[PDB]
């Protein structure tokens, strides 16, 4: 018979069977996967950092006195070998949970008689702790993996331009007025516009020795390109430098404008060869709690985008959308959940908005759609998303960032550099550019995994769904019409989840909630009965102490985290036995608040454990309070408690602390509030007949598209021209009469060989 042991044996996974670039190589060509051009870069150099950067030499109080950049001859090709962990070699990486699995197995053995569903609890983690394991993965996974996002977007339901379906980047950027709107940079609202450096991004206010206009990057992930292995932190001057000189270079090369007979595209094809590396992400192997039968078929990969790359386009990204807090909860007819959080009565709120009689309803979140239809939840993901994405989507993006973020009142808050930068070299240097995996740089299809980078996107290819969903009277979500939206639009999808009779499985919550910390104010002996919603992972319970729903953390989810801990993650010279104790403490407390604290042997057994460890730590003399000071950047769960600033506790009182309801934000949008809904939106734009609501800077960057690289200074002032001339009524009519205006200088590029395509060629050659 077999074995079957109470706590399963360590676990040694397979040799990976993909660790060489010989045998990767084979894999991908045997797949069809393209291997590109193996590309050089200059190696780096020390020079003196009052030479690269001299108005930031002012940092002579509390920098680094030179910087390493790509200057120097003899060129190199670029390596990155990650480590996967665990490996068949050293397998003890991240161990699962067994002091969790053994304390609620002790206690379940401590209730007087029977309770299977105390059991439960016990089976689910077992049965997590078997069949999943925490990790980077294998090499075999992730070349698996992509091989997955080139059939998403080359196979079985190739990507499609949006523009050459009778979508225009106005009338997505219309759809996204409703979907996703978006505010000025800015509380005050004292923010610089895009026509200058990064290095000119701090101000020295007042003479004789600052303020901060530079978008946040974390300095613990890595540089990527041009320095692998090593931070962000590491590499901050460098960043700078490198995007100082990428935005000089372009803003000369548009002074110059395109010359004589066009003898400057040389100068313009040196440039984009030369910063080839600005399109080439690192494949970093994602950990997570991947199952054991998939560890050499599937592994997620993180596209590692160079420091001056993020750095650029979360300059134009990052200030209007930190700004932008526009959701359902306070926008009518908005189904945006960007920024939701479901504490402070945010859960309520969207419950309570299910139970409203209205449907179909549609809620987007990045790759993700909730629909309500026939009293049926629907959960949606995008296939692989980001594999979906072609650059059109993207420039899409970035002219609605541009238009609605970056513009006063019609006029653009942008020159024509970051225009240019923008509408036709972001799009080409993120989205079907290249990664560099060990050796080999190969091509990667649709946009690279980020997920925040990633975010606007996918966001932009769900309200398509969304637009399309309307336009064929709403279908139900699990129907043949529905599926059909794929097919037209390119835009692989599935249904995640549903659950029939919706609404009143959500009111029978109230009915059937038991006692709890937050029903009665006691440790719970059953646990409380929720709705699996999965929304944005959360899930729906009833508290009785506060009459409203609370969150609860989606339950596979929640003894998933259980199972397989995440690593501590680098530990140098800050103690030694005091933070492996510690750590603990913030696992086991966080766990109960996420929701741990409706699953009485989980619940008690995470307090058992926290409780060890803390009363350990109290009679070793711990600094344990100044420890858990940011317990938020120490947890997994710590980004929905950010700036929230309560103590790690989980009592009754700190649950319904985190619940009791707080007035939603008010809303922050640069244009008039809309409040029609998308269904609406959907039909006004299918006639063909809709107004240039982007002003301006909108025909400045259909001037800027559809004109050549070189020419972007000149398709300013043609557009300029036009709106000079007073129709503005109808778009279509108004993008006519500017595509013969280019026509009339020659600027306009000739079709399929537009400004962007130029710049995709270019980058690899
Ligand atoms: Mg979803
Ligand atoms: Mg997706
Ligand atoms: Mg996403």
């Amino acid at each position: 018979d077999v074995e079957e042991l109470l706590i399963p044996k360590v676990w040694v996974p397979p040799e990976d069977p993909l660790a060489s670039p010989s045998r990767l190589a084979k894999f991908l060509r045997e797949n069809g996967y393209k291997v590109l051009q193996p590309r050089s870069l200059p190696e780096n150099e020390e020079y003196e950092t009052d030479q690269i950067l001299p108005d930031l030499a002012w940092m002579r109080q509390i920098l680094k006195p030179t910087l390493s950049l790509p200057i120097g001859d003899q060129e190199y090709f670029p390596k990155y070998y990650p480590t996967h962990r665990p490996s068949k070699e050293k397998p003890n990486a991240y161990p699962p949970d067994i002091a969790l699995l053994k304390q609620m197995i002790y206690l379940f053995l401590q209730v007087p008689e029977a309770n299977e569903g105390l059991k439960d609890e016990v089976t689910l983690l077992t049965q997590n702790i078997r069949d999943k394991a925490y990790g980077s993965g294998t090499y075999m996974g992730q070349a698996n993996r992509l091989v997955a996002m080139k059939e998403v977007a080359t196979g079985r339901n190739p990507n499609k331009d949006p523009l050459k379906l009778g979508y225009t980047f106005e009338s997505i950027a219309q759809l996204l007025d409703i979907t996703l709107p978006v505010g000025p940079p800015g509380d005050d609202k004292p923010w610089v516009p895009l026509t200058r450096v990064p290095s000119r991004m701090l101000v020295l206010t007042g003479d004789v020795d600052v303020e901060d206009y530079l978008p946040k990057i974390n300095l613990k992930s890595s540089s990527g390109l041009p320095y692998v292995g090593r931070t962000k932190g590491e590499t901050i001057g460098e960043m700078i430098a490198i995007s100082n000189q990428f935005l000089r270079e372009l803003s000369t090369l548009l002074k110059q404008g395109a010359g004589t007979k066009g003898s400057n595209k040389k100068k313009l094809l040196s440039m984009l060869s030369d910063y080839w590396y600005l399109s080439c992400g690192l494949l970093f192997p994602k950990a997570e709690r991947y199952d054991k039968s998939t560890w050499l078929t599937k592994t997620r990969n993180i596209w590692s985008a160079p420091s001056p790359t993020h750095l650029m386009i979360s300059m134009i990204t990052w200030p209007v959308m930190s700004n932008s807090p526009n959701n359902v909860l306070n926008i009518e007819g908005c189904p945006s959940l960007y920024k939701f959080n479901p504490f402070r009565g945010g859960l309520n709120r969207i419950v309570e908005w299910i139970l409203a009689p209205e449907e179909p309803k549609a809620l987007v979140y990045a790759d993700n759609i909730y629909i309500v239809h026939s009293n049926t939840w629907y959960s949606i993901d995008l296939e692989k998303g980001e594999a979906n994405c072609t650059r059109q989507h993207m420039q899409a993006a970035m002219y609605y960032i541009l238009t609605r973020g970056w513009s006063d009142n019609g006029d653009p808050m942008f020159n024509q550099t970051w225009a240019t930068f923008a509408m036709n070299i972001a799009p080409a240097l993120v989205v079907d550019s290249s990664c560099l995996i060990m050796n080999l740089q190969i091509k990667t299809y649709g946009q690279g995994s980020g997920n925040a980078a990633t975010f606007i996107n996918n966001h932009l290819l769900s309200t398509l769904v969304l637009d399309q969903w309307n336009l064929m009277r709403q279908p139900r979500p699990d129907s043949e019409e529905f599926k059909s939206i794929e097919d037209k639009l390119g835009i692989n999808f599935k249904i995640e989840r549903s659950i029939d009779d919706i609404r009143g499985k959500l009111r029978q919550l109230v009915l059937l909630a038991q006692p709890g910390y937050l029903s009665g104010g006691v440790e719970p002996e059953q646990s409380s009965p929720t709705v699996e919603l999965d929304l944005l992972g959360w899930s729906a319970t009833y508290s009785k102490d506060l009459g409203i729903y609370v969150p609860v953390l989606d339950k596979e989810r929640l003894f998933c985290s259980a199972a397989y801990p995440k690593g501590v993650e680098n530990k140098s010279l800050k103690s030694k036995v005091g933070i492996e104790q510690a750590y603990k403490v913030v696992r086991y407390e966080a766990l109960r608040l996420v929701g741990g604290w409706n699953y009485p042997l989980l619940n008690k057994a995470c307090k058992n454990n926290a409780g060890a460890a803390r009363r350990h730590l109290e009679a070793k003399g711990f600094p344990l309070d100044e420890f858990l000071a940011e317990w938020s950047e120490l947890s997994e769960f710590g980004e929905a408690f950010e700036g929230f600033n309560i103590k790690l506790t989980v009592t009754s009182e700190s649950l319904a602390e985190l619940n009791k309801p707080v007035p939603p934000k008010p809303p922050n949008v640069n244009r008039p509030v809309n409040t029609g809904g998308l269904k609406a939106v959907s039909n006004a734009l299918k006639t063909g007949r809709y107004r240039n609501e982007a002003g301006l800077s909108g025909l400045v960057l259909l001037a800027t598209a559809r004109s050549r690289l070189q020419d972007a200074v000149k398709a300013k002032a043609e557009a300029e021209k036009l709106h000079k001339s007073k129709p503005d009524a109808d778009w279509f009519e108004r993008s006519e009469t500017l595509s013969d205006l280019l026509e009339k200088a020659d600027i306009a590029s000739k079709v399929a060989h537009s400004a962007l395509v130029e710049t995709s060629d270019a980058l690899e050659a």
